[PDB]
């Protein structure tokens, strides 16, 4: 990093090691670090009142944990690059998402 690197030249993704996590409004961070304990130390970064970022230390652990959120039934988790690639959310339809 600011140590005198970054990789390259190149513009590719920086997020391959983050994750987009969906969960009901009465989750907490408290619920989060419980969820994501099985991958060691972490960050938690919020969006709304109903899904948040959060950050692992290997892209191994990005993909066991998209891997096993198949089977839970009060959360769900994608990667930061999955939640790029459906931002076109079209969350209603009465009028439009300008409009609820
Ligand atoms: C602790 N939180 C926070 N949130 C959601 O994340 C948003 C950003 O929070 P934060 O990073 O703490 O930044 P601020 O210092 O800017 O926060 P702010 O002064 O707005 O005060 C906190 C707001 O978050 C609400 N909130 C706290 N605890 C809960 C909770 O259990 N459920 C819900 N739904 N909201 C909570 C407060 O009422 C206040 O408005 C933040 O704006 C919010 O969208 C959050 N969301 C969940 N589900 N759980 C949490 O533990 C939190």
């Amino acid at each position: 990093g600011s140590s005198g690197s970054s990789g390259g030249p190149d513009l590719q993704p920086k997020r391959d090691h983050v994750l987009h996590v969906t969960f009901p409004k009465e989750w907490k961070t408290s619920d989060l670090y419980q969820l994501f304990s099985a991958f060691g130390n972490i960050q938690i970064s919020w969006i709304d009142d109903t899904s948040a970022f959060v950050s692992l230390s290997q892209p191994e652990q990005v993909q066991i944990a998209v891997n096993t959120s198949k089977y839970a039934e009060s959360y769900r988790i994608q990667t930061y690059a999955e939640y790029v690639g459906k931002k076109q959310k079209g969350k209603q339809v009465k009028s439009g998402p300008s409009s609820g």
